[PDB]
């Protein structure tokens, strides 16, 4: 089997991208937020607090014929933002793009925090990292990934999103249309749970390319690119007035610059993220101040391929027994 789904941004910046998922029977169709940097699969329903619910498309598992409840399995999640949501668990059957499983741990939200709340376009998220990740108790549960693997025509599901634009999730196979030249694969570790690889190093637009190895995860549920301050200020000293403002939370730049590409190392390939991708735009409306999408991971604790790096490629997370990450251009 496989799935095909349209992925498209939830705003003009390309905060987060949304694809619309079939639960339950008849279908009650969500629009999830896929997370390659999370394992839980959770949404708005009918058991969310009244006032935590605000323009969201809410899943009511009493008006599924295939729904049963998951008797005492409760979950709850804190995410890097600092947002967090907890409730119980349904079973029921999840479609994505035609592909369907059958017993999908469905989690109910009881609670969400307030960006949660705030977000109407998001109604949950999907989670597509490893399933030791999940945070259901006392018996933890598969990602929608994990269970449908062994129906899959091959152990896979790729990303391809778009820079103001729609994209697309693939599950079962790799459309071979969809990218330039080859693919190139690079290892992956599980031991955190992440899509975790290391890049090769990196170029601040035509400038030398610096060989350097740099961890981090591949993560489909995180705007920005978050990479080692070293790397972050060499960026910014090539855009004149840049700084890095504590009070805004991180590097901001003049509205009037031009921003240079970034390049970054998979094995020998290299992935070239256009400038206009690393502009979102004014810290507030009006402002001529503007917020970098290359950001210090500095006490995050980990470097993060965000949303800004991966819409620069075509991906390919390889679930087969020895994980691998691939990236091309497109």
């Amino acid at each position: 089997s496989t799935g095909s789904a349209t992925t498209t941004p939830i705003d003009s910046l390309d905060d987060a991208y949304i694809t619309p998922v079939q639960i339950g029977t008849p279908a009650q169709t969500l629009n999830l937020d896929f997370d390659t940097g999370s394992s839980d699969l959770w949404v708005f329903s009918s058991e969310t607090t009244a006032s935590e619910v605000d323009g969201q498309t809410i899943y009511t598992p009493s008006k599924s014929t295939t729904a049963k409840l998951l008797s005492g399995a409760t979950w709850s999640i804190s995410y890097g933002d600092g947002s967090s949501s907890s409730g119980d668990v349904y079973t029921d059957t999840v479609s994505v793009g035609g592909l369907t499983v059958t017993g999908q741990a469905v989690e109910s939200a009881k609670k969400v925090s307030s960006s949660f709340t705030e977000d109407s376009t998001i109604d949950g998220l999907l989670g597509l990292a490893f399933s030791t990740l999940n945070t259901v108790s006392p018996t933890q549960q598969k990602t929608f990934f994990d269970n449908a693997k062994a129906s899959l025509d091959s152990p896979v599901f790729t990303a391809d999103l778009g820079y103001h634009a729609p994209g697309t999730y693939n599950f079962g196979f790799i459309d071979t249309t969809a990218y330039t030249g080859s693919i190139t694969y690079t290892a992956v570790s599980t031991k955190q749970g992440f899509w975790e690889w290391t890049s090769t190093g990196y170029a601040v637009g035509s400038g030398t390319f610096k060989s350097t190895s740099i961890d981090g995860i591949a993560d489909t549920g995180t705007t920005l690119l978050y990479l080692p301050a070293t790397v972050v200020s060499a960026y910014w000293a090539q855009v004149s007035g840049a700084k890095s403002s504590s009070s805004v939370g991180g590097y901001v730049f003049p509205c009037s610059a031009t921003l240079p590409s970034f390049t970054f190392g998979v094995g020998s390939a290299r992935i070239v993220i256009p400038g206009d991708y690393i502009d979102f735009g004014p810290i507030s409306t009006g402002s001529s101040s503007c917020f970098g999408g290359i950001q210090s991971s500095a006490g995050i604790g980990i470097n993060i391929f965000g949303d800004v790096a991966l819409k620069a490629a075509f991906v390919v997370f390889n679930g087969a027994t020895t994980p691998t990450l691939g990236f091309a251009s497109k």
